[PDB]
């Protein structure tokens, strides 16, 4: 009388909780709250990291994102990503409206598909506002939410569904990720690469040149907001596990741990490249690479393996970030540098790494990795890794030049129609300009001369 | 061997724990925390958007009433409220210094007594900085720790006796308040409009003719105590349900998206009203009506619904910000429009939208709303609404009354005797007055002439 | 095929799982994220409750610890505390980069090594920012995280080992400490203690002579911190049942029940002290006083004595910071202040209110202390206490005095090499100054002269 489609069953007749264990429900429940406050989280450490003034307040567009991403997922990106009759590319839109998500086991077994769409829910938020981040600087904030809800549609949807969906091809396939390094890091790093080369400012000023690496808008929100990513991380990589078993945990000590080396890496290699100075940014940039390095990987590898993960990330995400000198780019690439690269590295190494005996702690079955001379793992990695950076950088590339080629829906203004932070007799008038008590969004506009 | 009534049993002989599903009882500890950290949420939201300078700062008021609702908690909040003696209205002093609470099944019989004291006393500290900030303009500390005292005690518990006591006379009668609306919300509102009529300043700068609408002391701490309430209230209205059932998880996506089209919802009506700018302050109170609003519906209500409990509060609770330039009024008036209004929309909407195949999905059985055809449970939620908001406003006007009538107990100065921000030869000095460094209360001094 | 050793078995032939209780688990892998907040809780309120500017940020140096504290205890730190083939004074090696760390029952049966692990190390890390904050004043960074490193190994783990080892001394004696107030705040305490008197500043402008007794660098740090740490708190307090029983939430009822009258009777003590003002920073202390107070008590003593342990820390709590003015030392003295004599105090009160009856909620069997005529067991905390602070202030001392006499690893430079905060042609440059904007650390600088 579980009938395992659509609603799982009639609540009048059958307790369809009785199909999964209670603790499991608990620990998914509680890693879903935890991931959503990673949202806030990236809205403040890339305001705080930023080298220039951005009009919009990243910590306040993270709630923007939040509404913009519940919305689109309750539409139809649950539908897309985790309906049950999918086709190998994309799922349906069978759960439309959420319509029938209910008791049923989900793509992940050990949970009802009302608590994985919850769950899931959260990992397109998180990377909503890592998109609004890296394309900020100077967004119009309608085309921006219009732009959101068209990039979770067709660039987020369909790599997760490759990623996680009952019949992704990733999946069949072998490819190995975890907690979604290619779906929210790998994916959201190659689209800000996309708004960097076709919408970012070409011979930026900060970018220009011998200028500072590091020249924050706030440590004191770089600080909050990598505060409020570790904390929530151990949802978002704990979770993972679907269940409630000591792999969660195992997941967590690895999280922990790729964190920890990671920061201390990345502020040792700015120790050496500087002569002798401590980085406050660098640390928690290396925190950042080690999460997210650890991403793909947290719940199949050796734990004395976790501190490579946040070795090997935090030196090739510091030097990639120098990459912005010689493009003369600044918008987007911090997001590239930690998300894109990063998730690369980490998907990579999660090739090497993977152990069958890992995953076997809750009995979950794999071949795993180099660890277990399953020499093609690595192949499936790279399979996986360009796919994602192609249809992300590609698809994001097409909707970012047909948004600018309609004057209502440009996301940033061309700079000979840009007009200075202007407020609508004969002379015109300022608006000044502290986003702390300013009540509206100091929106771009367009000239009309 | 298990009494279901005292402590339950005896530890020594039986195992207490054994009546209750260990997971049911960690998500209701989990939610406990949570909701512990909407307290502070309060009050950076109410500090932010104010539209004039408060002396006492509501971010350290939220400790304080974190203080001062945990002791009258323990004292007699408990008891008066969760007594397994009640008497229609009201609890007793069973549980007197929460004498006996322990391990027999609560009110809530899937969790013990002290587990729901633990749960229930959040709420209880919630309710209590909605009414402190609500009363906070030129507030003198110690009459607020008093009032708080006594408003607790004679308003809250038997208000939230009435909705969720053994014998409540609103329970009895079928109407439904999933998450507490009533107690919490409504009570709070319809409190902080009596404190608005008869203690607010009248004829306020900031509240006459054509002034702003929003005017925020401080944007950033608007969206920080957003994010602490969306964050907490997945343990409000998810811990709710009592249990670990997919049900607590079904309520946690309905309070996600009403809270996300809420937002969008009281943006887009600025948007429309300002002849096109993009309301920073709008987008986050109207993800607070959008929660405030499906807090009484978010166990009850089908997922599609949830989202006009985002729309429809944000819409009315916008236009009835409006009304404190008709009153001319601004002090307390926010927490009214917000949690009275939003309340009072919220309670009505569930008796319209409620259904059992919702309720049912972990076994509870109720009539339904008007989706079962059950048309009176309409006049069932409009019977709990009046009660709550007559009672608040009455019972809370005559405290206010009567302390204003004691010269030591006075929350609020008069004008004619109050005394510029002063400190304690022949000349007085100012203490100034930045309470970012000032380790002292700026108290109001009464005038010795 | 449970080995109960080792990795606890084959993974391949059993399912290690089967040992636990899943809701057990779940609570204490969320109790763990909950302490890993308090980690940035104590780095703000030692920032924000500073009377001079310190130049190192401690809401960084939080981050920072918790890098120094996750990979110390990876390396040996676990294996020196929780090895299975400990020696009443130390654990071994056996357990060294975590190897064999798995599915064993840990000392507290209830939940697996893996598992025990992620949750202790984050009281560890919450000990090791406790003692940055202390010797923070003019450190140098470098110094500071070796320092770190080789203070969890040689005072912090053997101190652990005593108090949680499997064959501790202090658990052999019967003395009780339920979540861990020797270890972690008694310990820093004393080791602050130290710092004071070996390398604090003699003669401190901001302790010497009527000064202000309160005069803080940030009061919103103060209550962000504050928050954090109540927030976290129930984790602290509440995982340290090892199980999802109801003494969990028994002992988070206790823990906020010392929070909120610590943090009313310190504030109440300052009001008669100085004759009738409102203490913003008192309130705060008062809280950690009273959370500090009931940390070694919360899974042992009745709720109704739960006050006991908010008022005595608090009032004994408030006149300790006195000390600092017949010191005239301020560096270091107000984790002394808060975490030794608090620690040390409600170490003290445990042994008089301890009941054999409220550990059996759980079926924890002990003897109690004087609520159940067990008058020895006032001696058995005693020596604990007297253990703790002797070898916390002594092994501290030579750490320090060693490092102090090697010129590349001294914390703290002498006053007579010290150069005044510059930068790296004949003239030389100050790099002012701001830690908001500043991207390196203000390093204090060794006199080239
Ligand atoms: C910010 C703008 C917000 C716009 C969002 C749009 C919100 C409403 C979308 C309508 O969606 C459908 O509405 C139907 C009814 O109207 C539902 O059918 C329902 O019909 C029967 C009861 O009405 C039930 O038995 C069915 O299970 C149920 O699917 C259906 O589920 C739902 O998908
Ligand atoms: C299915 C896709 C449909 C669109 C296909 C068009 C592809 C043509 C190749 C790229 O063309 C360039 O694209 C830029 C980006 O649009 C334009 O820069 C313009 O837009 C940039 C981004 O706003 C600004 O930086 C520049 O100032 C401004 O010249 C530029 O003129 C245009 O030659
Ligand atoms: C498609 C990819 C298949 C490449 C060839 O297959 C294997 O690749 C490894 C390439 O590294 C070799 O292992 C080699 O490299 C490993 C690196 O860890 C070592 O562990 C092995 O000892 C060493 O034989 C291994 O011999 C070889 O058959
Ligand atoms: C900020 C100011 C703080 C003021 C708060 C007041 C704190 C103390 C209140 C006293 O409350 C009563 O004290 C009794 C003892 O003194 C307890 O009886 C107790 O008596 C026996 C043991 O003493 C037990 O078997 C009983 O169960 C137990 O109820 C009783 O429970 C408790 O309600
Ligand atoms: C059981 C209840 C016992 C009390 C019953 C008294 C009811 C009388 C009806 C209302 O009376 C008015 O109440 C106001 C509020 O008290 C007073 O305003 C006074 O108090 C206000 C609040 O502080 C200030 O705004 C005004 O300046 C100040 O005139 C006002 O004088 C008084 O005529
Ligand atoms: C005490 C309140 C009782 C009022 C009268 O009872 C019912 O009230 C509904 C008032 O709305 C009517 O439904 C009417 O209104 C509903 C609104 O949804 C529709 O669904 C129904 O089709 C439509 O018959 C219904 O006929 C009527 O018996
Ligand atoms: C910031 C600087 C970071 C430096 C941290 C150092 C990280 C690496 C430490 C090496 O530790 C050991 O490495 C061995 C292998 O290299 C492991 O043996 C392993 O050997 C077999 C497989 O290799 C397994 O069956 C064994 O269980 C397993 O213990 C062993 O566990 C592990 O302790
Ligand atoms: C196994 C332990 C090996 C070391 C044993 C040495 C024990 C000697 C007893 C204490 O000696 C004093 O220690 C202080 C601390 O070292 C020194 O102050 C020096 O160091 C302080 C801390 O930096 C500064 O405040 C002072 O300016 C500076 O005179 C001081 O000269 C020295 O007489
Ligand atoms: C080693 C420590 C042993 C000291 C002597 O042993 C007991 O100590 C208590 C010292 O307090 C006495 O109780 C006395 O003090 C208690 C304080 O609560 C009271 O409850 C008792 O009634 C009262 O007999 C008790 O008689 C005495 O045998």
């Amino acid at each position: 009388q579980f009938t395992g489609t659509g609603t799982g069953g009639d609540v009048f007749k059958v307790d369809l909780n009785e199909q999964f264990d209670r603790a499991d429900m608990v620990w998914i429940g509680t890693a879903s709250v935890l991931v959503w406050i990673m949202i806030p989280g990236v809205g403040l450490l890339y305001s705080g990291i930023s080298r220039k003034k951005h009009a919009l307040s990243l910590m306040w567009a993270a709630l923007m994102a939040a509404c913009v991403a519940a919305f689109q997922w309750f539409w139809w990106g649950y539908s897309l990503v985790f309906a049950h009759n999918g086709s190998v590319f994309l799922g349906t839109l069978q759960n439309f409206c959420l319509k029938d998500v209910l008791g049923a086991p989900s793509i992940v077994k050990t949970v009802p598909d009302i608590l994985f769409c919850l769950y899931q829910g959260m990992f397109a938020a998180v990377t909503a506002i890592l998109m609004a981040g890296a394309g900020c600087e100077r967004a119009r904030l309608g085309p921006m939410m219009v732009f959101l809800f068209i990039w979770l549609t067709v660039v987020y949807c369909p790599i997760a569904y490759w990623t996680w969906g009952g019949n992704g091809w990733l999946v069949s396939l072998g490819a190995l990720d975890f907690a979604g390094g290619g779906p929210v890091h790998e994916n959201s790093g190659f689209a800000a690469l996309a708004y960097s080369l076709w919408l970012g400012k070409r011979h930026d000023p900060v970018a220009k040149g011998k200028v500072p690496k590091y020249k924050p808008h706030s440590v004191s929100s770089i600080v909050m907001g990598t505060i409020f990513l570790w904390f929530g991380w151990y949802g978002f990589n704990g979770g993972s596990t679907g269940n409630s078993s000591m792999r969660s945990w195992y997941a967590c000590v690895n999280t922990n741990l790729a964190a920890a080396t990671g920061g201390l890496t990345w502020m040792l290699v700015d120790w050496f490249r500087t002569g002798g100075k401590w980085s406050t940014v660098g640390l928690c940039m290396g925190a950042i690479a080690g999460l997210v390095g650890i991403t793909p990987a947290a719940g199949y590898v050796p734990v004395y393996t976790s501190v490579i993960f946040g070795i090997v990330p935090a030196i090739i995400c510091n030097f990639a970030v120098d990459l912005k000198d010689l493009l003369q780019i600044d918008d987007g690439m911090d997001v590239w540098a930690l998300h894109g690269v990063g998730g690369f590295v980490g998907n990579f190494m999660t090739g090497l790494f993977a152990a069958d005996y890992v995953a076997m702690i809750d009995g979950t079955e794999i071949d795993g990795g180099w660890m277990n001379h399953h020499w093609k793992q690595l192949g499936y990695q790279l399979a996986g890794s360009c796919a994602v950076a192609a249809w992300s950088f590609t698809v994001t590339s097409i909707i970012l030049l047909a948004m600018d080629r309609i004057p209502f829906l440009r996301i940033r203004l061309h700079e000979d129609e840009e007009m200075l932070g202007t407020d609508l007799g004969e002379y015109a008038y300022y608006a000044d300009d502290d986003p702390e008590t300013n009540p509206y969004v100091l929106e771009p506009i367009r000239d009309t001369t």
